[PDB]
């Protein structure tokens, strides 16, 4: 298993890392019909999302899904500063893959 | 898929975004027979609600509702401020599709 | 729908609205065999619960109750304070069917 | 339905309630095979748990068990004090039943 | 049942106790397809996973694999200090069986 976000990046075709070293700045949350999704933006203007699992999403990733949605509501609501966000760039806007915070000094 | 809950909302019929740019002032929950929805208002006067989950629903929007109705009262409860609201006007009162939170604040 | 919890009350045999406006006083949660639920009490005296899941109560409503303990766990532990209770008074106990906070400060 | 914590421990056999008065002292939790449980300390010395679910119990109390440990885990991240504790006391360590919090106790 | 998570570590072949005493240095997780995990970091540069769910574990863990994860990323947002931590040094990263977390500092 990798022991690191950038290295689980790695494993997959069109992902890519973004160093985001910020709080969340906008959440966004549908539960409208086929639209079922979270939308994140920061101050930089990147946005990204957590789409639909909308016809194709293994089993595995079901709950994942629900749980990364969950991490981006209480990351924004504590103002918690993500790292890094592994991405698939093959999307508009870029689904959301793995996340990444690191609580640097202050030990 | 939209980068925006207005975009979003610009997607389905009978929807319309309402810029709330407030914290919620009351939050209604009720697990009675047929009636297990949720109710917020805002100081503006306006009442919005999580409809009950019945036909007009699908399958995906079944987990949706429960996470909407997390949110809102979550979002209560921390006092943080909603932005807009993509909400269908042609029910009452007019309820929620999607929610938009900005942190300005920083 | 309706748009309070007072209205809701009122769709309703057997219930009845109690102004509440106080924090509760006490969290008590059970997972004893068959009296798997929740009672609240406040510095009023007053008692309350979030009875078993039995036959009273019907199918999608299962969640509404998971919902309705999980809120007042969270409600308890944030002190945060209860406007209104829609209950029902046929039961010993009060049952709770709706519940209402807001927050009136800034 | 019973009242009080004390009042739902006197309905079963090998139950007891102990005034515990103090916050965890320490929250063990395991996902191992076959201890998949929950491990609570006090300063007092006392050690309990929320034991392994399996067939003593029946099916009501299964979401009833995640409740407990839910609870237990959010009691002890945000320190608050339990008064009482109704458990079983013919298991090692003592299985928890119900748990019981006052807030605003002075 | 054990009383201590280092009891519980004993029940168990390639498992062993890290005296963690630190708060967690990293969060990491991921929805991404067959690496549906968690990885924590800590500053004496110790990481751990919570493994992805297939034939290792038992219909008994597949729930408490998401409270391990569940209590791993409020245990990180919430700065608490994590005491030790029973992993499988047979994995790698190690995977986490069970934590333990102690009170009178955190």
């Amino acid at each position: 298993a990798p022991q690191s976000i950038t290295e689980l990046c790695s494993e997959y075709h069109n992902t890519q890392i973004y160093t985001i070293n910020d709080k969340i700045l906008s959440y966004t949350e549908s539960m409208a019909g086929k639209r079922e999704m979270v939308i994140i933006t920061f101050k930089s203007g990147a946005t990204f999302q957590v789409e639909v699992p909308g016809s194709q999403h293994i089993d595995s990733q079901k709950k994942a899904i629900e749980r990364m949605k969950d991490t981006l509501r209480i990351t924004y609501l504590t103002e918690t500063k993500i790292d890094k966000l592994c991405v698939w760039n093959n999307k508009t806007p870029n689904s959301i893959a793995a996340i990444s915070m690191e609580k640097l000094a202050g030990f």
